[PDB]
């Protein structure tokens, strides 16, 4: 039972009014399409007989893997360290800065600049301008001006200057001059306040010869110059005092040596010369005396004894009675006592009485 | 022309219908127009539709995201590891060696004079000016002399612990001044303590044309008993003073000037005063003499020559015979010789040689 | 009421079957359940199926796996070879410069005072103490004075090669002491060698209240010929010594003789003043010098000589020249007198030849 269906060309159906029954199939001889029938509608307006639709296609494949990445950044640059090097130089053998500048700083502060020290020869040259205790030579004026320095007056250790020769031969001091002339003496002592209760020079001699000795030497031409000259203006005291304790010798010994051999050269020369004068100005005169002999305690010796070649020629005794030597003279009359023995001077009351007592008887 | 109709339902009515299509019989969906065939042993639900083919495969996927950037390579190795090959190597020559330098400094610390061990110029100076100079100075203390085996010569020209030589300089050798109202000692003092001392205390060897030594006491405000020179001796075997002279035409010249204008002020004054005394500490008496004139060689001049206004008034001659001037007196008797001249005193042996020679015849 | 089934084979058997479907006849596959229409002139194998339309395209695929991480970057650049850019560079600042130091050291050795060329503190002192100080000292050698153009003044107030001023200090100016048993010279010595020296050797300008110059010889163990003062002159034209005074009372020169012993007759040969006139020591034939010479160029009214003993007058010469004895005298000769005009006056011979021949009657 091979059944064929109602069929036309695909176009012939569209132009046809033939109505297929509800359930009757209609065919398109072109391409093979087909539809059913709606028993009251033309072929154009009725459903075809297709299937639903196929299922969903498979999901696509998986994409190609991504490209490999880019090269990372370059490494950081190298570093060079001192300590890890080889042949490092030894720094120890180098002088530290601070320690050195400190050593030098202490040196400039602790050491003696040349300009602040005397050299050996500089020290010497300035020393030789100074007196030494082993000797020296002073050319200038050496003044002494003590002041509350406790200078004691002892005649053994004191004095502003003290020379002690008890352990050394020689002299203490010499003052020598070879000058023809000058304008002043050598040594000078002076006190100006008349209340000064002390001496100018003091000599406490113990020894075996002349204590103080003054000598004038024989001059070329003689002239009036004395070896010692004393002068006083104190009217209440003698100009000079001499005391002695001689046993057999004179306390003051004056001697006159003849300058010439011929005996009569020194006929006007004396051993002791006295001259009494008046005031050298307003003076009216003088009643002064020449020689004053006395023995306030009383003597038995002769108050004056003139001699010549050790032979007596004139003397006065303690009684006051003199004894001449040769022929004398009196320019006057001599008052005597009555002659009581064959030699006694004859008065006049003797010559008369014995002239008249021969009253022839 | 047997028009065949087929089995047909609505799309829903098929699912709930029990109609079993025969093996090959067609079934219709009056809705969708879909259709299936038959299994003659199955409901419509279980008969497979007439689906279409499967759709095509989906597009291939995209492409993966690019990979991450790579990692940083390792850091570079250091340059050189030997010191010698480095660049800009420092010049070590410009650095001071340690030992060589500390030795240089040490030689200085040993060769130079610390300040604390040397007097400065000003430190030395202050001690220099405290010492005596040869150009002058001012001594405030006591300058003692104590020579000992120092070769002090005794020469009167160069010796002495002090020697002053003014042969090339005007002025005085030494001056000793005091303006004090009072003190407890003199100025200059000479003293010898060993009574065996065989030398002088002071020696003056003067050669010149004026007074060698000159002593003057000046006029005091109020007079008193003070002498310009005072001599004292306790050596019983020698004179207290010695004077020798060679005067051609007086050896010792004594002069008394009247202190006042009035002629009789000095009425009790003498030029030379003598006194003979006993021992002051138990003396019984004295047999000493006053004045002793002599001429061991023999003189022709007068042993005593008194004058007044240069007019002779009394003199003793070398013969021993005096010669008065005016009227005298004898409180006693004068023994004389028999008168062998027209003048001459009368004895008694010549008054009575004539008083008897006139017998009566 | 007939039900039509269609022509059907297995799905494979159709492809290998020669059956030709009629135009519109449907053919069935007993397998898959598919079916096709007819071509009226085609085998089943070459006939379009009766399916629905094509399914839709599948979903796009997923995204590929992300790419791998990149490769490690290149190595870093190498380290540096310059000293300045090194790491852990040593600090050179702490090192002393060579030249700056060698310059510092050189300047020091030239600017500072080597030890061997300067006296130490102790050497300067040891050499200082050998020099005299102005506050005191002990001179052991000879201190010479040799002034020359030194402006040495001669003033008796400030001048002199040495000048001592004690106006501000108690005590003595100068002391010369000796304790030696014997020596070869005196202490102080003054000497002028040119006999033209027109000035004095020593000068004492004293103002005060006691003895100006004071000389003392002390009692020796054994007495001997030693004088406290000794004058000697060789000038035939000038006195050896000069004394001037202005005394109101007392003698200008006071001589006193004290007996050394208690026995009254111990000093029987001793005098106060001793005079001796002698010749020249080298050939004198004699001398005509005088002993004592009193005169008063101004004229005196007092007595030229007044001898006393126990303060009672015993002999005196007056200004007239008339003496006055005390007791009995003697004349080894004849005494020329005047004719007696009074009863006591001595009688001559022409007075005893007179009153005799007046008895020639
Ligand atoms: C013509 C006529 O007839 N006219 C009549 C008139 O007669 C005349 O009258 C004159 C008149 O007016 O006076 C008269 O002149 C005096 O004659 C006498 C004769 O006896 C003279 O002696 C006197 O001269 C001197 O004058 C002075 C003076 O004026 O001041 C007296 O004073 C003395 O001055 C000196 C100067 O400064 C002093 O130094 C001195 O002091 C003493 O020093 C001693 C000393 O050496 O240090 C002391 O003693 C101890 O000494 C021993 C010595 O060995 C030492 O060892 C001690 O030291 C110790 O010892 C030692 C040691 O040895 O190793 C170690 C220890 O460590 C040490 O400490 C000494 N002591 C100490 C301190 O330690 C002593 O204490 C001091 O005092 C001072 N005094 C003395 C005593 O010397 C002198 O004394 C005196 O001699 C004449 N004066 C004057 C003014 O002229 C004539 O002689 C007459 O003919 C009639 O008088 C009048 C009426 O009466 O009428 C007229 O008409
Ligand atoms: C009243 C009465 O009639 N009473 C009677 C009594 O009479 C009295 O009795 C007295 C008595 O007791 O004797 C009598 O005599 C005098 O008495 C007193 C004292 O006693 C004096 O008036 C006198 O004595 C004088 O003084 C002293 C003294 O006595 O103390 C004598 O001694 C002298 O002392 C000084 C000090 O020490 C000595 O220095 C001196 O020696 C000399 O020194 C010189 C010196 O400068 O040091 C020396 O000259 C240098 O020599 C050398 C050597 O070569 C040369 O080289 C130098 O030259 C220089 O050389 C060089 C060189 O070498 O590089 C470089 C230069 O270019 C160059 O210049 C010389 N220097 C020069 C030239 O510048 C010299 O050699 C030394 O000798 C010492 N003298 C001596 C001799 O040792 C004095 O000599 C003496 O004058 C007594 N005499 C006299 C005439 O007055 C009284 O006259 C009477 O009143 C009766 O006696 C008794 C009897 O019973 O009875 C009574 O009644
Ligand atoms: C046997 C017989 O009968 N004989 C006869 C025989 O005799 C002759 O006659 C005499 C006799 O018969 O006895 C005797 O001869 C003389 O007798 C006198 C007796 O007095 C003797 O003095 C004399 O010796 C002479 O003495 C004088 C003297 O008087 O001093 C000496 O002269 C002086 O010499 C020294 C050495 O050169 C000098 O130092 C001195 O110069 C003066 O010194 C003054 C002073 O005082 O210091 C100074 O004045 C100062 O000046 C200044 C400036 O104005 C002031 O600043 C100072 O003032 C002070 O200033 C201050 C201050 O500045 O802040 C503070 C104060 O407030 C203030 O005051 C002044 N003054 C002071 C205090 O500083 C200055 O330096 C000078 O002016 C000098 N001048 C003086 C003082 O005059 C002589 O050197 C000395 O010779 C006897 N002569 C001799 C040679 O020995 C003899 O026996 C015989 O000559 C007959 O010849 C014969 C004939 O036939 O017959 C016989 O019978
Ligand atoms: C008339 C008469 O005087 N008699 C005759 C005598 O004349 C005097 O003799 C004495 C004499 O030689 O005995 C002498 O005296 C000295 O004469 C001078 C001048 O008159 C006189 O200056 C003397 O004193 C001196 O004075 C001075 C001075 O500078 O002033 C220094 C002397 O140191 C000092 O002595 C005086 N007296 C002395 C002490 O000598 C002199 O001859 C006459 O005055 C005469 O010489 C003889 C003849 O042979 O005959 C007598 O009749
Ligand atoms: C014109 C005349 O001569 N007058 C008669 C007078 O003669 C004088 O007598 C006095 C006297 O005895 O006092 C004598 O005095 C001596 O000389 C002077 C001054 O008097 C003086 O040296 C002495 O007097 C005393 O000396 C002393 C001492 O201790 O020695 C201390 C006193 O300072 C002082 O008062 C004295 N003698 C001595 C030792 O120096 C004087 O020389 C006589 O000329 C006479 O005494 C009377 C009668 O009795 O008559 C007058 O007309």
């Amino acid at each position: 039972l091979r059944v064929q269906f109602k069929r036309m060309s695909a176009d012939e159906w569209a132009r046809s009014d033939v109505i297929l029954l509800e359930g009757e199939i209609g065919f398109e001889t072109d391409t093979g399409f087909a539809k059913f029938g709606d028993g009251q509608n033309t072929f154009s307006k009725l459903k075809y007989l297709t299937g639903p639709k196929g299922p969903k296609g498979d999901t696509g494949l998986q994409g190609k893997t991504g490209g490999t990445g880019p090269r990372g950044p370059a490494g950081k640059p190298g570093t060079t360290d001192y300590d890890q090097l080889q042949n490092k130089p030894d720094l120890g053998a180098f002088a530290q800065k601070e320690e050195t500048n400190s050593k030098i700083t202490k040196l400039e502060s602790s050491k003696a600049d040349k300009s602040a020290v005397y050299s050996k020869a500089e020290s010497k040259i300035e020393l030789d301008k100074k007196l030494s205790l082993t000797g020296g030579i002073v050319t200038g004026q050496l003044q002494f001006k003590p002041n509350k320095s406790g200078i004691k007056p002892s005649s053994s250790v004191g004095g502003a200057i003290n020379i002690d020769m008890s352990k050394s031969e020689g002299a203490a001091m010499v003052m020598y001059t070879n000058k023809d002339t000058t304008d002043g003496p050598l040594m000078i002592l002076r006190s100006d306040k008349d209340t000064f209760d002390q001496s100018a020079q003091f000599v406490d001699y113990s020894g075996k010869t002349n204590a103080v000795n003054i000598v004038m030497r024989q001059p070329s031409a003689p002239n009036f110059s004395s070896a010692l000259n004393i002068t006083s203006a104190n009217e209440g005291g003698s100009a000079m005092q001499i005391r002695g304790v001689e046993k057999a010798l004179g306390t003051l010994k004056i001697t006159h040596e003849n300058p010439n051999v011929e005996a009569k050269y020194d006929e006007n020369a004396a051993a002791l010369s006295i001259d009494i004068v008046k005031k050298q100005k307003g003076g009216k005169g003088t009643a002064a005396q020449g020689i004053y002999i006395n023995s306030t305690s009383g003597t038995a010796g002769k108050m004056l004894r003139i001699r010549n070649k050790n032979e007596d020629k004139f003397y006065v005794g303690p009684d006051g009675g003199f004894h001449s030597g040769a022929n004398s003279t009196v320019a006057g009359n001599l008052t005597v006592k009555d002659p009581t023995s064959g030699k006694h001077a004859a008065t006049k009351d003797y010559v008369d009485e014995k002239i008249a007592e021969l009253k022839k008887l």
